[PDB]
């Protein structure tokens, strides 16, 4: 069976199954899943470009920009001009956004701890290191 | 930075970056990405239920059923009644579908080999084993 060991299919199924478990949580706290991805990606970060935000949130850039339009209207994020290149817009979370997402982030950490507990610390750290190295080799 | 080591974000970014590289290939061979997921998932498989196909292809079940409507019209797949429970429809690839996808599957294997080569055999097998165990623990 081709699909049983094919890496992209394994990554996509593991990602969908683990993420879908947290969806209910995010929505019960009043967040859409994409709002959660944006605010969790910006929490504790210096301002990043729209393109960087689109990559880390695995969301298409036009979709990200419409999302930021409403999140900025609600005071949860802010878009800012870039240092030199003004082809580039930066984005950051505001204090209001951080306060809105902090509890959900603790719940996310607890859920992640549960997902990783059966694997033990060595296998969990190996998995995270491999995924980080793959991202850094394939990001454009 | 919360997002830098958060497992679901790492899985989703690695999955999106690695899969998007093969999209161009699939389309140059005349496949949509979802047609590729269906035919690669059924290749070499006994008939599986629609719900199983939706899970392994990470596609919503109503979307899968519409996709199968057109793929079956093109003779690439076939839906069949289940053994006993006729709440359940099974689906299989046909010979025509297998012949249509076989070359693309070899290209997919080559791309996967390239993705995994820098990690070496031990780290690649550890990654695949961890992902398989996660899927089997979280599938519903
Ligand atoms: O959408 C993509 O580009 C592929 C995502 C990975 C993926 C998930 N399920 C699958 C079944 C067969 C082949 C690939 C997969
Ligand atoms: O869509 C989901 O349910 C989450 C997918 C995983 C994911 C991808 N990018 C992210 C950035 C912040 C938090 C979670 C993520």
């Amino acid at each position: 069976r081709f699909v049983d060991d094919y890496l992209p299919a394994l990554l996509a199924q593991a990602s969908q199954l683990i993420s879908s478990e947290f969806h209910e949580v995010a929505r019960q706290h009043g967040f859409s899943v994409s709002e959660w991805r944006v605010m969790a990606s910006l929490a504790g970060s210096e301002p990043i470009s729209i393109g960087q935000l689109a990559q880390v949130t695995v969301t298409k850039q036009p979709t990200v920009t419409r999302l930021l339009d409403r999140m900025e209207a609600r005071g949860q994020v802010e878009r800012l001009p870039h240092e030199s290149d003004r082809r580039i817009t930066l984005v950051r979370i505001t204090r209001k956004g951080l306060k809105a997402v902090e509890h959900l982030m603790e719940l996310a950490r607890e859920h992640e701890r549960r997902v990783l507990e059966p694997f033990g610390l060595r296998r969990a750290e190996e998995l995270k290191q491999t995924l980080r190295q793959m991202i850094d080799l394939h990001v454009h």
